[PDB]
């Protein structure tokens, strides 16, 4: 699915299939993703995170 | 060791220990970092990248050619 | 920042700026480094890896899952 | 081809197809290689380096 997120306050979008590492501090879900061959980063409030991304977050937390 | 750069026209400084990824496009060094629970992204010219950051870049590029 | 380890039963110290690659096998942290024109390899338990070296390990593992 | 080399003074061997970065300081040709999914390192005197490895060294020097 598509994730709408901010990086340096700018609105961007990426498919969840590109997402590689996910974590949460307070309301912010931060993640790294494959940005056409190099890493990119994003930030999304937890309330705005799609089901698929929340699933990734909880899996990543289980792996910590 | 601090990396000083411009973030949306504002002067910012980030400790190298906060840097999570670094990449290069020509003379530009792009870095992703932790900032108070968020990820931020900065860019510096290679001349303004501290040696510690350039060493991270060389490791990242070596890891990318391992396969 | 120095990494202190045993190299063929001898006490050795290497500056983190000399480290070229780092990997982990269980609790073992393996690192490849420059030493007077040669590459050497050391191993430390993760408890004896300085935070700077553990940060290099986390970057290497992130670069390995980018693809 | 096979390269016979030393790491921490111990004799090892690896195929040149695994070699990834090559450089030389004095008589020592040092290199990194893919060691079954993680990097390994080696050192070989230039006089003991096979043709294939010397070719890699000169290419790497041209890229510096
Ligand atoms: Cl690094």
């Amino acid at each position: 699915v598509k994730v709408k997120f901010l990086l340096n306050g700018e609105e961007k979008e990426v498919d969840t299939s590109k997402i590689r590492d996910v974590s949460r501090q307070g309301k912010n879900v931060k993640f790294l993703y494959n940005d056409n061959g190099k890493y990119g980063a994003g930030n999304v409030d937890e309330k705005d995170a799609p089901k698929e991304l929340l699933d990734m977050l909880a899996r990543a937390e289980r792996e910590k």
